[PDB]
């Protein structure tokens, strides 16, 4: 018979960068 | 005999977006 | 000798991305 399934793969890539922060306050 | 284990699985999903950046500098 | 087992399952999700850049100036 076939062997058992292999183990899980490695973790995936890092996610994308977050968005820019909010504007600084007006002068 | 049972065969050997299978190969490792594929890489997982990409991770989630990062957090927003900090506020910009004041005007 | 038996055949190999199937591939394993997908791995974990990757870690979060880096923070975004600072926002625009006021």
């Amino acid at each position: 018979p076939p062997g058992p399934p292999g183990p899980p793969g490695p973790p995936g890539p890092s996610g994308p960068p977050g968005p820019p922060g909010p504007p600084g306050p007006p002068g």
